[PDB]
DNA sequence: AGTTCACGT
DNA sequence: ACGTGAACT
């Protein structure tokens, strides 16, 4: 329903990465930027149920190595 | 490991 | 409307 989890899906995918996987990846920038992170947060990001803030996106974008603006785009291609 | 929800903001 | 942990499967 949502372009971040259509965006963080196709990451689960091409790195073969579960919630889990990401989340601790994420670890590192979190307690770098003061950015935290829960898994129900994330599970709600999947699953279109919710959509990320500021401080989060950034995080995720850091975590994936990707753009804010691709993650909270509609376009499948990477730059 | 991943999901739902009352609650505080 | 956003994140979070309790409680859940």
């Amino acid at each position: 329903k949502t372009d971040t989890s259509n965006r963080l899906k196709q990451i689960m995918a091409e790195r073969n990465l579960k919630q889990v996987d990401i989340l601790n990846l994420s670890i590192p920038f979190q307690k770098k930027f003061g950015i935290k992170l829960s898994k129900s947060t994330l599970s709600q990001y999947v699953n279109s149920v919710q959509s990320p803030d500021q401080n989060r996106i950034y995080l995720l974008a850091k975590t994936l190595g990707v753009s804010e603006a691709w993650l909270m785009g509609r376009s499948h291609h990477h730059h």
